[PDB]
């Protein structure tokens, strides 16, 4: 027994064994786009992932996340809200059992299809299990995905999450460039949060991009095929890996355009 999205180890379960859930800095929240303050304080963007690699790609049992290499400088985030330099480690997706549903944020109480997160950390602290002790040590990149004309560039993906349909199951998977994931824009909102399953540590920068990056039917359909369980075991399809809305509580949202 332990925390998933079923009925009885769900979100709402979850402070039992994590008592931080019901912390001052929870993620997701909704973002209000007309209570969100512009700052022109915010600089822009910079996404440097040229040198970015890839390395595999493996079922968690509660997603499926993308590894990268992060022993060096290959894929950076810097700029924005951010102080330093942050690595990407890797990324990986949260979605629903109908179009409708699957985002962690809301724009103004909408909730799209699914949402790509592409999580980065402080190189600063050395470490990644170092990074998730401190309030500024991640900085998780959000992406909305909505239903409509296929994105190519993450066939590739959709592809391989056959052999990876069990909890545990993991395949190479190198090669991949992340940038066929980004939207135009890179305007963006942006808030102190946290890690939006357990241990839901409070130590995220969330940067949420305004603009979603559309999908096929098809393609999400796929993610849809994925199982909670291990090989073996009852068949439980990954649907519906998203946390509800949190309380904003004494939080600012900023936005980098107006
Ligand atoms: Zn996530």
């Amino acid at each position: 027994h332990h925390w998933g999205f079923g009925k009885h180890n769900g979100p709402e379960h979850w402070h039992k064994d994590f008592p931080i859930a019901k912390g001052e800095r929870q993620s997701p929240v909704d973002i209000d786009t007309h209570t969100a303050k512009y700052d022109p304080s915010l600089k822009p963007l910079s996404v440097s992932y040229d040198q970015a690699t890839s390395l595999r790609i493996l079922n968690n049992g509660h997603a499926f996340n993308v590894e990268f290499d992060d022993s060096q400088d290959k894929a950076v985030l810097k700029g924005g809200p951010l102080d330093g330099t942050y690595r990407l480690i890797q990324f990986h997706f949260h979605w629903g059992s109908l179009d409708g549903q699957g985002s962690e944020h809301t724009v103004d109480k909408k909730k799209y299809a699914a949402e790509l997160h592409l999580v980065h950390w402080n190189t600063k602290y050395g470490d990644f299990g170092k990074a998730v002790q401190q309030p500024d040590g991640l900085a998780v990149l959000g992406i909305f995905l909505k239903v409509g004309s296929a994105k190519p560039g993450l066939q590739k993906v959709v592809d391989v999450l056959d052999s990876i349909k069990t909890k545990g199951k993991s395949a190479d998977f190198t090669n991949f460039d992340p940038r066929g994931l980004l939207p135009e824009s890179l305007d963006y909102w942006t808030y102190p949060g946290s890690l939006t399953t357990p241990p839901l540590l409070e130590c995220v920068t969330w940067i949420v991009l305004k603009e979603p990056i559309s999908v096929s039917s098809e393609q999400v359909l796929k993610f849809r095929k994925l199982n909670f369980n291990g090989e073996g075991e009852p068949e439980e399809l990954m649907v519906d890996n998203w946390r509800p809305a949190q309380p904003l509580k004494n939080r600012q949202i900023k936005a980098s355009f107006k």
